[PDB]
């Protein structure tokens, strides 16, 4: 290996968005990253819809790996994860829902995943961080390995979905996780919030108490 081997190999890998050119590519990479199927307009949305942020690892320019996700108002998350935030949050409080994520089994184990992650983070943050309060995305029960990936990355698991997939027809369940960022929270009754509010106050001494 030349130096100048060497040297190239430093241009390799980058990371760009999705277009309308990439959806042939993008479905092979999908049929063998996840035992489900999406649909014509899913390939369709993700790569033309600027509403997605929709970002692809390359090495050498073919597409390894990518992670789709979407900043959206918290009322357009759907019923079965609407008590992601409380509903008392403003009404311009944003999600960020990752759509898939994905890298060639071949490339696994190199830092791939996280790092698109963390992309999405970087993104919300330079984007929307005046408004977005949680990240979510869903998995199948039996995902062991992208299921230790999340919870490596502090996302907790936040419901259960009885038969929320279908591989080859015959249904699976799922699960939601869940990441808070700036500041979000779960939804609270205001006498429940109370309750707990004993626990996270304990650690004042009286004598710092106005009493
Ligand atoms: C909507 C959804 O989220 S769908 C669920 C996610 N997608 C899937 O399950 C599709 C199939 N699976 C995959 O594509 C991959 O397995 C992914 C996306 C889950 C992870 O991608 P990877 O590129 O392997 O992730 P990454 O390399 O960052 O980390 C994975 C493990 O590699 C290890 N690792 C990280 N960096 C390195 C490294 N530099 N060298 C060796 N190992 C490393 C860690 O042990 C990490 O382990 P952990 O998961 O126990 O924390």
């Amino acid at each position: 290996m030349t130096e100048e081997e060497r040297s190239s190999a430093l241009s390799e890998v980058s990371l760009r968005l999705l277009c309308h050119d990439d959806i042939d590519t993008v479905k092979h990479l999908c049929g063998d990253w996840f035992p489900i199927e999406y649909p014509d307009s899913w390939y369709r949305d993700i790569t033309s819809n600027k509403k997605f942020f929709s970002l692809a690892a390359t090495y050498r320019g073919a597409i390894v790996g990518m992670i789709v996700a979407e900043i959206k108002n918290r009322t357009k998350i759907h019923k079965e994860d609407g008590d992601i935030l409380a509903s008392n949050f403003s009404v311009d409080t944003q999600v960020a829902y990752i759509l898939s994520l994905g890298v060639v089994k071949e490339f696994r184990k190199h830092g791939i995943g996280s790092l698109l992650l963390e992309s999405l983070k970087d993104h919300i943050s330079t984007t929307a961080q005046d408004h977005c309060k949680a990240i979510y995305l869903h998995v199948l029960t039996t995902n062991n390995t992208a299921i230790n990936f999340y919870e490596n990355r502090d996302f907790k698991q936040h419901h259960y979905l009885p038969y929320y997939y279908s591989i080859r027809g015959v249904l699976k369940d799922g699960f939601t996780y869940v990441l808070y960022i700036n500041g979000g929270h779960p939804p609270w009754t205001i006498l429940d919030y109370i309750q707990h509010l004993g626990s996270a106050l304990a650690s004042l001494s009286p004598c710092s108490i106005p009493h």
